């Protein structure tokens, strides 16, 4: 047949599968993507004015301790020893981040040891017990007392979620934010960098393999019918939105979406790092990237007196937004319970898999994305596809 | 014969040296060392009551550009991913380290733009112009301004040399010591890691072929005569010191020597970061080393409740002491042209080439040395061991 197995979108989700069947299985993979380019919000792609790799859904950094996955994705992309490190700026004051010694000595003006540090911690957080915290505030306030909350999480939070941090779950916050040493890496896995080549060179890597077809401008609901019909017995992978699949018998699953604000500034450095977190209410969006220096080894490639910047702003998906990050509400929780019935019966009549980020309604890293159709895989189509 | 080369001292310089030999050539090499172990000052070995990796002989961090020597180096042990970072420590802060946007925020109070730091930096050198500096206070004046200069180079420099800056040359600074970003790297250079197994056991690697002889315990002017009775036409590198082959026959050259004071403290962790230098005339020591932080990845082998620091001072090496850095007053660089004169004359009539820190009298970092030792061996050795 002309193909074996349909995978709908080309995320990390859909590309680790269609290359699995058609590498390890020698099987024709049909991939239906409605966007332009492979990849999903991995996608990246240079600006033009400047030629500096970037993200129109948002920026994606690739960090793991999963060693098996780390092998894989190093098939198809060298990385680059890029380690992510972020600073946070209040009251006109860039601090070193996440929380350390050196956020505590610039926030609270003078050297702390480890152990002066953890005594100090103590003594902050003394007020409330982290059993009885009701809320995030209390949670947070409950690990690292008042002023370090007040000025490091309550109104980044509350722009990051629209919401008063008093009517979030303590449950938000599960571990101390806290470091007792010196260490800002941002990220704490194994293995850690960015692809060498960037994103599009990367993803386009994993589709590109004799067994494999792609057509992208694709919406799968348009073709389905036509498709299924050249093949019946070839299964899906389907990885768009769970509730839109089902035509939204129980309701719309709730998103986050953000706005990204783009602009080319006429100097060659607008910060001096690759993202600076605004931690104060008065500025309305979250943070800025600076993409160049995500790539310094490319930096005879970059304009010398231009940079690309990017604000970020966050807010409910409504129709038309590019859905992000799953709400969970219990309702929520609710009609997935209840998608996830459906879905699990369109598997078993019409050999539809369910995957990725939207087709399941949970965000996924990249690393996540990948282990995760790794085990669909190993465990589901190998299986289906004999 | 037993031994077609001799090489004295088994630093980094005599290791190559003997390896390309041995390997390249197919010679019997001798070794001969006057220490208890090899390697010379990069020898590393772990503490007796915490086990943890030190140094007697300073902290070695490996660190290159040079692409020849780190291929070269790889073939005898694995790095880590170790980059190095420095904190300086002046009034009781922990200030980020080198200057940059973060010591600037950290040290005027506010944040700096990368153009607003340029200008900042601008307006406090104003005063001196660095064509007019007449010694190293001028001269990091004329770069940097009086409270930079006063705060982190003065009195660390005075401690580093013990003597007043006025005293030093204008030409001890050749760069502006400011970054315009937030990178705090230590090191500049492509490549940079650690012997994943300690320095030990890599030089020990680098010595470890069946062509190789290695006498330890072993001083060259007690036994050469006999050595070189037993094959005449051998030749010798010499990494000893330069003028006491000669015997002081033109003078002592001059080095500093550092004195390394080392503690176990009851602590896991004493200062959260490998290194803090201390900017401030009241402490004697230029910097504390916590040795455990240069291998993390072994923290689990590392006790939980003890760590190693070390303290470093400097002063002028006199009989006895270990000669670290030359320090090339006019005086030394007169007997040193004089001591290569006497040298070369010892490679034409003796077939003794002299090379190495202490035969050359010049400081070397460890990829240097090697590079210096492979072109010796290229473009001297090959021809004299045919
Ligand atoms: C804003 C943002 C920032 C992120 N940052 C990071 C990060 O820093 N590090 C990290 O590891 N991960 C990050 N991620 C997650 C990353 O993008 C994952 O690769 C992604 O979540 C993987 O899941 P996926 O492949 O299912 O999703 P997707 O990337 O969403 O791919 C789904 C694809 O299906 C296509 N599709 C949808 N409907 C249809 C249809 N009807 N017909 C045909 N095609 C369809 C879509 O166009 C899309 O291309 C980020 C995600 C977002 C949204
Ligand atoms: C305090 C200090 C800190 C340093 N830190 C770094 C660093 O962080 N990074 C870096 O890259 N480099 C560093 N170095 C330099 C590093 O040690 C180099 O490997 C070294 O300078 C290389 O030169 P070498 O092999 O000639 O010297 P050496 O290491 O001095 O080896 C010379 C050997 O010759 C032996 N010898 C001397 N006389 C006799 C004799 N009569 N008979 C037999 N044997 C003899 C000595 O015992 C010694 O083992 C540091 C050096 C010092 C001193
Ligand atoms: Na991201
Ligand atoms: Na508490
Ligand atoms: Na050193
Ligand atoms: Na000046």
């Amino acid at each position: 047949s002309d193909f074996d197995l349909i995978v709908v979108g080309s995320g990390l989700f859909g590309l680790t599968v269609a290359e699995r069947a058609a590498s390890q299985l020698g099987k024709k993979v049909l991939i239906v993507e409605k966007r332009s380019h492979l990849g999903g919000n991995a996608y990246s792609e240079a600006e033009p004015e400047t030629g500096i790799e970037i993200h129109k859904y948002g920026a994606h950094l690739f960090h793991t301790s999963n060693k098996r996955v780390w092998d894989y994705v190093n098939q198809f992309t060298a990385f680059t020893g890029y380690q992510h490190r972020v600073f946070a700026m209040h009251n006109g004051t860039a601090y070193q981040f996440p929380m350390g010694l050196g956020l505590i000595n610039q926030f609270f003006g003078r050297y702390y040891t480890p152990d002066e540090a953890r005594e100090l911690i103590k003594e902050q957080s003394a007020e409330i017990d982290s059993k009885d915290a009701t809320n995030l505030e209390e949670k947070a306030i409950s690990l690292i007392g008042r002023p370090l909350y007040e000025a490091f999480i309550r109104d980044y939070t509350a722009k990051q979620w629209q919401t008063d941090p008093k009517e979030l779950p303590a449950g938000n916050i599960t571990r101390l934010p806290v470091r007792y040493n010196f260490d800002n890496r941002y990220f704490n896995d194994t293995y850690e960098g960015l692809p060498v080549d960037g994103y599009a060179q990367w993803l386009s890597n994993m589709a590109d393999h004799e067994n494999i077809e792609v057509r992208l401008d694709t919406d799968w609901f348009e073709v389905r019918e036509d498709l299924r019909a050249q093949n019946p017995e070839a299964p899906v992978v389907y990885t768009g939105p769970l509730d839109r699949y089902f035509d939204y018998s129980e309701g719309h699953l709730g998103w986050r979406t953000l706005d990204f604000e783009t602009e080319v500034l006429n100097t060659g450095d607008f910060q001096g790092t690759p993202v600076m977190n605004y931690n104060d209410a008065e500025f309305p969006y979250t943070r800025i990237h600076e993409f160049r220096h995500f790539h310094p080894e490319r930096e005879d490639r970059h304009p010398k007196d231009k940079t690309v910047i990017m604000k970020e702003y966050s807010r409910f998906a409504e129709e038309g937004d590019e859905p992000y990050y799953p709400i969970n509400t219990p309702s929520d929780r609710e009609m997935l319970f209840k998608y996830r019935e459906l879905a699990d019966a369109e598997t078993e009549s019409g050999k539809v898999y369910f995957g990725g980020r939207l087709g399941t309604y949970q965000y996924l890293d990249m690393h996540m994305a990948i282990a995760s159709a790794l085990s669909m895989f190993d465990n589901k189509l190998v299986d289906a596809l004999k």
